[PDB]
């Protein structure tokens, strides 16, 4: 069974693709080395299709087969409620992709005639149809990225696939109760997208320390949504089937899998035939949930038939850390062996093979890696944090140009207490909406695939709540971080960390200099760039802040928006 078949029918854009930087005004200011920074486009498809297609030999054994049943013993205590229309419309983005049929986002949202009209006939279309594949676009992704060592090799762009804004809407009252519960309710504390960054780390110790002589490891699948296979599919769809569901979920559910999940025929901007698809869609609703589950079984069997000891698995999505038992540094490597033999069996072989590590910060996982720090205490804070590398690169395209989201907002919630993100990333920005007076404006981005609305003022309470106030004292960090973070600076040409600690003071200052929640930013986010220091107090708008549904699930792919009415 392929993963895709091809016509010949180009990967088409829709609009105008842009793949290199602007020389803007404050690009510079960031980063000069502005030919390192490049946004994929659908000119490299063709290159991505080459790696993502081909044909998946899967054996299922025993193991497999016991875990399957114990994931379905646990779902089996969930109750899953169908949505209602509005409740699925108003979870939609208001920049969703319009639907082929004469209305978009906003009208989903408005919940307007034509639209409600059109997404109530497709939920009947799903009942009275269990057969006839649904038909979905091919896209090439734009994401921008840094060029890394070979070089003037560049990542080719990824490819999404999505069915239309009407489908989007039906998969979100049959089953966004579904995956937005059911991960949790059977890996657990393995779930990892229940972890806010703070708990995700504290976890990750955690694990660690109860291990006498912990052994590690984080497991990469080569192009994962590729090995997903129809059967892998199908089970998943078993997992689900064994909720309490409504009578319409229920066959809603077993008509999308069958339609749409398992696969389908894919069609490009033009409205080409493309080929067809044999393997997970990446833009449904059930990609994170379907992903998570695969990774965790076959994980899960494969650490059994590995003999591997005292488990513990972080999963989210296809990304899969593993903290074990070590036997002996021999014992795991051959250990480690047997658990990707296996994998490769369940079809989700590896990128690069996986290494042990018997230092928890060497572990790589979500792109990420704990780090140590000392608060204004003294005391020993562990936080994570990444290669800011892909984040400033990014950082720089979104100063240049309009971005519908904007990942320099999303990663400084999510790396508030890392070095770079406090010194670069806030300094930078801050300046820059000062200096256009847009501080009160809300920006759009996203934390684990769902889109939200942020006023840049309301960062300090946010940010307290995901990480501590701890966030705001953090200092004496890693000297293999402060390593990597300024080299990275070289790489890219930013500004060596010494030069961001004025250019805060001013900013910091200026900010102060209009008191209310403007001042409330320059006082705790810039709390680093002085020698006086403030006293730092909890917020008082901290309390009643809504970080309801804000790590409770994943969700890329899955066109979903958590902000306000």
């Amino acid at each position: 069974s392929m993963s895709y078949t091809w016509t010949g029918a180009l990967i088409t854009p829709c609009a105008a693709e842009e793949s290199k930087l602007p020389i803007n005004p404050l690009s510079n200011s960031l980063l000069r080395h502005h030919n390192m920074v490049y946004a994929t486009t659908s000119r490299s498809a063709s290159l991505r299709q080459k790696k993502v297609t081909f044909d998946r030999l899967q054996v299922l054994d025993d193991h497999y087969r016991d875990v399957l049943k114990e994931m379905k013993a646990k779902a089996s205590t969930v109750k899953a409620k169908l949505l209602s229309i509005e409740e699925a419309c108003k979870l939609t983005p208001p920049h969703s992709a319009k639907s082929k049929f004469g209305y978009g986002a906003k009208d989903v949202r408005n919940l307007s005639s034509r639209a409600v009209n059109h997404i109530r006939s497709v939920w009947e279309d799903l009942l009275e149809d269990t057969e006839t594949p649904i038909d979905t676009t091919i896209m090439a992704k734009s994401e921008v990225f840094c060029v890394q060592p070979e070089k003037g090799g560049r990542k080719p762009a990824r490819l999404i696939v999505f069915p239309d804004l009407g489908v989007r809407v039906c998969e979100k009252m049959a089953l966004y109760d579904v995956v937005s519960t059911l991960p949790q309710a059977v890996m657990g504390s393995s779930y990892g997208f229940q972890y806010s960054p703070k708990q995700r780390v504290e976890f990750l110790v955690n694990t660690w320390k109860s291990k006498k002589c912990p052994m590690g490891f984080s497991y990469d699948t080569r192009c994962f949504d590729s090995t997903v296979t129809e059967s892998d599919i199908r089970v998943e769809e078993s997992i689900y089937q064994c909720c309490d569901l409504a009578p319409e979920a229920r066959q809603a559910i077993r008509s999308l899998t069958e339609r749409l999940y398992i696969g389908g025929p894919l069609t490009n901007s033009k409205g080409q035939n493309c080929g067809y698809r044999r393997c997970r869609a990446s833009g449904v609703l059930t990609t994170s949930c379907g992903n998570t589950l695969t990774c965790y079984l076959k994980a899960t069997a494969a650490c059994r038939a590995a003999k591997l000891q005292d488990c513990t698995m972080l999963v989210n999505g296809d990304d899969l850390v593993v903290i074990c038992e070590s036997a002996g540094t021999q014992e795991d490597a051959a250990a480690l062996r047997a658990f990707t033999e296996a994998m490769t069996r369940y079809s989700a072989p590896p990128g690069d093979p996986p290494q042990p590590e018997y230092d928890l910060e060497l572990i790589t996982s979500c792109s990420s890696n704990v780090s140590v720090a000392h608060d204004a205490s003294g005391k020993r804070v562990y936080y994570l944090t990444r290669d800011p590398t892909t984040p400033l690169a990014r950082a720089a395209w979104e100063t240049a140009r309009h971005t519908p989201i904007n990942s320099w907002l999303g990663n400084i919630i999510m790396y508030a207490p890392t070095l770079w993100a406090r010194m670069i990333l806030m300094t930078h920005f801050f300046s820059i909406l000062l200096a256009q007076e847009q501080l009160e404006k809300a920006l759009d981005c996203q934390i684990y695939g769902a889109c939200y609305s942020i006023e840049p003022l309301d960062l300090p309470q946010i940010i307290e709540r995901l990480h501590g106030l701890s966030a705001f004292t953090l200092h004496s960090y890693s000297p293999g971080e402060i390593n990597r973070v300024a080299s990275c600076l070289r790489k890219l040409g930013v500004p060596p960390l010494r030069t961001w600690r004025h250019r805060a003071r001013s900013v910091r200052a200026k900010l102060l200099s209009q008191g209310g929640r403007a001042a409330t930013c320059g006082r705790y986010l810039f709390n680093w760039a002085v020698r006086t220091k403030l006293k730092l107090t909890p917020i008082p708008a901290a309390s009643q802040l809504d970080l309801s549904g804000a790590f409770v699930a994943g969700y890329s792919g899955g066109d979903i928006y958590h902000s306000l009415s």
